[PDB]
RNA sequence: AGUUGCUUUGACUACAAAACCAUGCCUCUCUCUUGGAGCGAAUUGGAUGAUCGGGCCGAGGGCAGCGUAGCGCCUCUUCCCCUCACUCUCCUUUCCCUAAUAUGACUUGAGUCAUCAAAGCCUUUCUGACUCAAAAAUUUUUUAAAAAAAAAAGUCGCGUAUUUUAAUAUCGCGACUCUAAUUUUUAGUCAAGAAGGUUGAAACUUCCAGGAAAAAACUUCGAAUUGGGAGGGCGAUCCUCCCGGUGAACUGACCGUACCCCAAACCGACACAGGUGAACAAGUAGAGUAUACUAGGGCGCUUGAGAGAACCAUGUCGAAGGAACUCGGCAAAAUGACCCCGUAACUUCGGGAGAAGGGGUGCUCUCCUAUCUUUUGAUUAGGAAAGCGGCACAUACCAGGGGGUA
RNA sequence: CGGAACAGGUUUUAGAACAGAACUUCGAUAGGCGAGAGGUGGAAGCACCGCGAGGUGUGGAGCCAUCUCGUACUAAACGAA
């Protein structure tokens, strides 16, 4: 046609690829690694793309988080001789925000032309300064944006309101939506979803009522499923239940395009309600939309069945995991780990935790934190002792380092008081100290009474001077001085 | 000296949707590519009930031929297939509607904008996966010891009986397919990044005339300053080994840098048509750095206004003749490019030879061939065949006159 | 002949400068404009035929170095000099 003349199936083999990049680019799998090496394999290739290509190819790797590749692929070939537009230099900003820091941003805009510096590339550096949480810089480009005349879009607006509902300052929405109603500006749906989440986040449940009927009224905007999401989510919070069921089957009338997160938050609203029929109801058109349910969907699922006591339905549905699962997520076996040791029976979670690591699941932390939970729980000290060691060696799955809670902790630690476990108590300390470098909100303050057992260390009051300046409750230090 | 490399390579598609509350352990743990649940229809279905019609099997008495068993004719309705109502729960063929199919809705009219070390190699170094080396672990066999090995699941098939009804299981078997683990340290492979250096910046073949020097620079070894450790030491800060040994948010002094540089600034008495190394130098035509025209960059040459005599310099053209001119074809004219046909006397056999003498050359359409086409169902080069225009198709510029004989 | 002849301007059959000859506003000397002769050879636009290079018609068409005729529009006595 003449429409699209560069056509991806009529086009020459020798000079292009034989099938898209955005296709060819997921052969090996969604994962970072196999993404970087189809990446650098096609970079070496004498086969040449479309720069329309080129751009579905960087909206898919975003789409997934994959923002490496995506910006190197956008610098490559732009330095291969690929032009930048203004639209495509703003998409190449956000990516740079996204993967080298705001900072990189910053210095990526300023070594932007002049007549690139228009409203698309103001407002994607507003977004990667409200999703990053600077609100005195986003103010300074605000005012800079309203000095220069530079035309506010509604997406402005939304990003700033979305920023003042994370940061706290929700109170500032109800004059900004009239701000931007005074301002001309018309509205999309996610402007009435964050004006209803900074309602309902000022203890006023009365007010989405009257926010509802004047989009009603408006008459220009089109409802969504996001729209009664929202609804679902704030009338579960705040206890209503038909008014919830209603919004969930208005819900799930807008879902016509069967939206895998869509029928997600079917499952955990129906869920948090408590309806099993529902629950059910909906599930099956979920296994109606895709015959090859990912471990997602089941991962929701067996929380919800758990948490609403169908045991067999969910072992049922471990049977049907294990049978059609791809990849052995360990997930989805931590959840009913820590359901058979909350109902305790403790030898079916030692064989799922056997049996994992053969098939092909290895242990994350989580999983030694519900074993430490039922430790805790019995009173077994050893047994907790050699949970937290290991979960402590795995640590977290993103890079982070994993730190018991405070409440376990504290449970633990009276727990040692009893049995006068000083080799336990100094164990745990150690452990402690080795996650974080603070180490004290109520750990040792009230606890040094774990010492009057037999005799008590060298340094009278030296050591609680060490770790950051520590203060001890006033009827702490007399069993202390007592014993010098 | 000759070949092969150094010789640029791409995009043009118009596109801010990257701002999200739920469960949350990295919640898509890895989704590339799936027709619809339309209250939508037509043939078909049928989870249903009889009537009418047609059509077997069969049931008796018999007319009929035996000691049991018969061949045609004669009274029958079950049973099947239609038919008329009810009828949407499984199945076949279609049609409508929706979704999906990558966004949105003249100036490459012969251009604009980027790129201008790619590809290798060698030292490190961060992080992942795999093979593992080997040990501790559990089963069998052999005599507490020594040898080999699986653990976890799905699927097909066989024979056989236990419930208070989750019997889709249990009982023994045979076979296929799939995954790699509980603890420990070392190597090695890959993968993905970050620092340096180095090559590309030259290789190969042939030839005879046989193709600089240098404890300067570099690689190696030796010895080693003002450093830190390990074993001796009736000593004296001495012996014997190991590591470091020019390393860095140290430092890098001194001289030149203006301007002209085929020129009005250098060598020629002149602001002199002369002389003055090498490197770079877009486009169209073209074998070409020839030649014509041109953008960028630079310049308009430090005397002008008229008139358009003789004569002089330098060009264009010239009837008929064509060297009769003159010391002499001096000068001028003429030939001139690529492809094809053809090419003598003589000879030291290499040559003469581009001998001499001829023919074709533009444009359009259609075929065929290939171009080692990085947009292959149409773009470039050649050849065939048919046409079109003019006086002229090497149309301008560039570009051998030839033969005979001393 | 006695405010005569010159000079100045527009030119030319004349011409190196000079000189000669024509005209100098009650004036066709030069330019312009219009018509014709002469030269070249069939414009542009439109239409028809052909795939195309192209061909045919409107049409001895279009154009202008010169020459002649008509005409004071411009410059020559716009010298209220
Ligand atoms: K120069
Ligand atoms: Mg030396
Ligand atoms: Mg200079
Ligand atoms: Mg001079
Ligand atoms: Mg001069
Ligand atoms: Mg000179
Ligand atoms: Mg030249
Ligand atoms: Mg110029
Ligand atoms: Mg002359
Ligand atoms: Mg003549
Ligand atoms: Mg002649
Ligand atoms: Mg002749
Ligand atoms: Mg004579
Ligand atoms: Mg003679
Ligand atoms: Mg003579
Ligand atoms: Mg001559
Ligand atoms: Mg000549
Ligand atoms: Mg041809
Ligand atoms: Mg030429
Ligand atoms: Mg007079
Ligand atoms: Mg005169
Ligand atoms: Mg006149
Ligand atoms: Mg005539
Ligand atoms: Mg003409």
């Amino acid at each position: 046609h003449l429409s699209r003349p560069r056509d991806i199936v009529k086009r020459s083999t020798k000079k292009y690829l034989d099938e898209p990049l955005y296709h060819r680019l997921f052969k090996d799998g969604g994962s970072e690694v196999s993404v970087r090496q189809q990446l650098n394999q096609f970079l070496k290739g004498t086969k040449h793309v479309f720069k329309w290509e080129v751009g579905d190819t960087i909206k898919k790797l975003r789409s997934r988080g994959l923002y490496y590749p995506a910006l190197k692929l956008s610098e490559v070939m732009e330095h291969r001789g690929m032009n930048k537009t203004v639209s495509d230099q703003a998409i190449h900003l956000d990516l740079v925000a996204k993967a080298r820091g705001i900072a990189a941003g910053e210095s990526y805009f300023v070594d932007l032309p002049e007549t690139s510096k228009t409203e698309l590339t103001y407002a994607s550096l507003l977004n990667c300064y409200c999703k990053e949480l600077m609100t005195e810089k986003a103010e300074g480009l605000l005012n800079k944006m309203k000095e220069l005349n530079i035309t506010v879009s509604s997406m402005s607006y939304n990003s700033l309101m979305t920023l003042y509902t994370k940061t706290g300052q929700a109170e500032r929405v109800p004059g900004m939506i009239q701000e931007m109603k005074a301002e001309d500006v018309m509205p999309d749906s996610y402007t009435y979803n964050v004006w209803m989440r900074a309602l309902a986040a000022t203890e006023d449940v009365s007010g989405v009522e009257r926010v509802i009927e004047e989009m009603n009224r408006d008459g220009r905007v089109a409802p969504d499923w996001t729209t009664y999401s929202n609804m679902a989510s704030i009338y579960v919070d705040a206890g209503l239940s038909e008014k919830a069921e209603k919004a969930l089957q208005e819900l799930e009338m807008k879902n016509t395009d069967r939206d895998f997160k869509a029928y997600q938050f079917l499952i955990t609203l129906y869920g948090r309600l408590g309806k099993l029929n529902e629950v059910y109801r909906i599930w099956r058109s979920l296994r109606l939309a895709m015959p090859k349910t990912s471990n997602v969907a089941y991962l929701n699922m067996i929380q919800v069945l758990v948490n609403l006591k169908d045991l067999p339905g969910a072992e049922t549905l471990f049977k049907e995991w294990q049978a059609n699962c791809s990849t052995y997520d360990i997930r989805v076996v931590n959840v009913m780990i820590g359901a058979y040791t909350r109902e305790g029976l403790v030898e079916k979670a030692n064989e799922l935790k056997e049996k994992s690591p053969r098939r092909g699941g290895k242990l994350n932390a989580k999983t030694w934190e519900l074993f430490m939970d039922y430790y805790v729980k019995r009173g077994e000290t050893a047994q907790a002792l050699e949970c937290i060691t290991k979960a402590v060696s795995i640590g977290k799955g993103d890079g982070g380092k994993w730190l018991p809670s405070e409440d376990t902790v504290r449970a633990l630690m009276s727990q040692f008081e009893e049995k006068k476990d000083v080799n336990g108590a100094e164990s745990l300390l150690e452990i402690l100290k080795k996650g974080t470098d603070d180490v004290g909100a109520e750990t040792f303050e009230s606890l040094i009474r774990t010492y009057a057992a037999a005799g008590k260390s060298h340094p009278a009051m030296r050591q609680r001077l060490k770790m950051e300046k520590v203060k001890v409750d006033k009827a702490t230090e007399k069993l202390l001085d007592e014993l010098c």
